[PDB]
């Protein structure tokens, strides 16, 4: 993250991959949340 760029197409790409590691980091670091 340097200048004006369209590279905010990472904050989707990366960010479904960060949303799976955060919600995973909540099962490891914090208390276990199961869905099913």
């Amino acid at each position: 993250m340097i200048s004006d760029e369209q590279l905010n197409s990472l904050a989707i790409t990366f960010g479904i991959v960060m949303m799976t590691l955060i919600v995973i980091y909540h099962a490891v670091d914090s208390t276990m949340s199961p869905k099913n």
